[PDB]
């Protein structure tokens, strides 16, 4: 139970229900690497579905019942056996309690039953960490899984700009977006689809998107910036993208529920090809042909390989690339085989 809870000293930066947001921290003295991980866990986009989430997913909306410690797992583990990549880093787990894909900047008030402060939670965690050693960092890796991976894409440049404005231009801000790279495609069977939900959420949350992406799609169309293949080209920070080709959350929002017949076989194969296409020009990426969801904080995240390279190895190669491609140390790893578990190293379930 190595990461210790700190509730935000600025108690106006809150979870959905107005309780203080926070972060779990395990410091590594003398490491200048900082890993800030954004938890995932879907979202809610109106009073009714947020009220339901408050009843049976309350830890995702409130800090009142958070434990005082959490154990770092996967990329948040401090044991080299479990985390070959960054076991010696300063470790931060930021609980997802804003239900807004880390995009919101609205307080709970007279007019708002819930606060949606995800974007501000990230800025406040960064601000308070500077006094706990982040000021001496050389790399800040903003990582995240599922809604947290989309949160990385939405916030990594804002963290870089925040540190630049606060007078810390030496800190290299980077992003690692795990299972947050979704397609606004056709559902397999046509209730709120992966487009309308984000459209409603933005209004309900007062959600904010990266500025260059906002300037392309403009008012009313900022929902576009929640989609990795649209927002990624606008980003300036280096971002490593981890995405299963047949992501279970993607299939869920596509109304696919797994003897597969022709129509569904073609649908699933087309989905993998489309995902693979959107990553063709993403130089740092890890995209195995598996039916799964999330990876980087799983204890067995070291097991999966693409073309014989594990994700911890790919991330280490990425680190080296950010010191021409490296001999035997690849960073672009996208499966080409066209069906779930055509990669033998896929998670077993
Ligand atoms: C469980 O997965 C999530 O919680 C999540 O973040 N998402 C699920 C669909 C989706 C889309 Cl379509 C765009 C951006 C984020 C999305
Ligand atoms: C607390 O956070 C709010 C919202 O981000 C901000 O407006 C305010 O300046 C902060 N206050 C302090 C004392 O940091």
């Amino acid at each position: 139970e190595d990461l210790r809870l700190h509730l935000l000293l600025n108690t106006s930066v809150t979870c959905n229900d107005g309780s203080p947001a926070g972060y779990y921290l395990k410091e590594s003295r003398g490491s200048r690497r900082w890993l800030l991980f954004l938890e995932g866990g879907w979202y809610c986009f109106n009073r009714e579905n947020c009220d339901s989430r408050y009843d049976t997913m309350r830890r995702l909306m409130s800090s009142r019942d958070w434990p005082r410690t959490r154990t770092g797992t996967g990329i948040l583990s401090s044991q080299p056996e479990e985390n070959p990549y960054w076991w010696n880093a300063n470790m931060v787990f930021i609980p997802y309690c804003s239900s807004d894909v880390w995009s919101g900047a609205s307080s709970k008030s007279e007019k708002n039953e819930y606060a949606f402060m995800g974007a501000l939670i990230i800025q406040e965690v960064v601000r308070e960490l500077l006094g706990r050693g982040l000021s001496g960092a050389k790399v800040l890796l903003l990582a995240g899984s599922s809604a947290g991976g989309t949160g990385v894409l939405l916030n990594v440049d804002r963290v870089a700009e925040q540190l630049e404005k606060l007078g810390y231009p030496a800190i290299q801000v980077r992003g690692l977006a795990d299972s947050g790279w979704f397609l606004d495609n056709k559902q397999y069977r046509h209730t709120c689809a992966p487009t309308e939900a984000i459209r409603r959420g933005i209004r309900y949350w007062n959600g904010v998107v990266p500025e260059r992406c906002r300037r392309q799609f403009q008012e009313g169309e900022e929902w576009n910036c929640f989609f990795g293949y649209k927002v990624y080209p606008t980003l300036r920070s280096p971002v490593f993208v981890v995405q299963w080709l047949f992501d279970e959350a993607q299939l869920t929002v596509d109304n696919v529920h797994l003897p597969v017949q022709e129509g569904l076989r073609l649908y699933i194969q087309n989905l993998g090809r489309e995902l693979r296409h959107t990553l063709k020009d993403v130089p740092a990426s890890f995209a195995p042909a598996c039916l799964s969801h999330e990876i980087i904080i799983r204890s067995h995240w070291t097991d999966v390989q693409v073309k014989g390279t594990s994700l911890p190895r790919a991330l280490h190669c990425w680190d080296r690339s950010l010191h021409t491609p490296l001999k035997g140390c690849p960073v672009h790893l996208v499966d080409s085989c066209p069906w779930p578990h055509c990669n033998p190293s896929c998670p077993t379930g």
